[PDB]
């Protein structure tokens, strides 16, 4: 995350840290059982990590467990990132307490103009490279699919949006990815893609959360 603050250690329950013998993706806890990030994070050997704030030092709060499958999303398209999601369940049922907890699906889209939290360990330079130790967040608005398209001509598609700030400065960057975009308590939109990060007209770009809600249900049903 560029130019945000720190988030305050799990104030951000549902903030994961992915681990493959280090930090390499965000995600977001949506039951006692599951996880939703990006499917750019996939890979084999996942960590789940639950209630972290420094992910260098074991703090008292955490639960690691095990993924016991990943599931990329049917139509995922890697080149176009084109239906950017995927889910992750664990091994064993995390224990939800008040650092613990799990996000609401959403019941509808959300709009140009609502406020959202964005969390991350990702980079916190949009020039150069350092990577923070504890939790960071980005309070950002959603913007409209016209300034979203202006912004990335040939590349938004009904699956993504923009949020953020055209002026640059504050964005989600590298290491933010798979991680919470929340709005008035839903997740609305998992960290995507961008052009840099906090690049002055490139916002960063979300996994619109909303038109995934029936397969994150049926899947979840049946595995
Ligand atoms: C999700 C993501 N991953 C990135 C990455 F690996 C390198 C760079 Br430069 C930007 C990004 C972004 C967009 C942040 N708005
Ligand atoms: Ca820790």
């Amino acid at each position: 995350i560029v130019g945000g603050y720190t988030c305050g250690a799990n104030t951000v329950p549902y903030q994961v840290s992915l681990n493959s013998g280090y930090h390499f993706c965000g995600g977001s806890l949506i039951n006692s059982q599951w996880v939703v990030s990006a499917a750019h994070c996939y890979k084999s050997g996942i960590q789940v990590r639950l209630g972290e704030d420094n992910i260098n030092v074991v703090e008292g709060n955490e639960q690691f467990i095990s993924a016991s499958k990943s599931i990329v999303h049917p139509s995922y398209n890697s080149n176009t990132l084109n239906n950017d999601i995927m889910l992750i369940k664990l091994k064993s049922a995390a224990s939800l307490n008040s650092r613990v907890a799990s996000i609401s699906l959403p019941t509808s889209c959300a709009s140009a103009g609502t406020q959202c939290l964005i969390s991350g360990w990702g980079n916190t330079k949009s020039s150069g490279t350092s990577y923070p130790d504890v939790l960071k967040c980005l309070k950002a608005p959603i913007l409209s699919d016209s300034s979203c398209k202006s912004a990335y001509p040939g590349q938004i598609t009904s699956n993504m949006f923009c949020a953020g700030y055209l002026e640059g400065g504050k964005d989600s960057c590298q290491g933010d990815s798979g991680g919470p975009v929340v709005c008035s308590g839903k997740l609305q939109g998992i960290v995507s893609w961008g052009s840099g990060c906090a690049q002055k007209n490139k916002p960063g770009v979300y996994t619109k959360v909303c038109n995934y809600v029936s397969w994150i249900k049926q899947t979840i049903a049946s595995n």
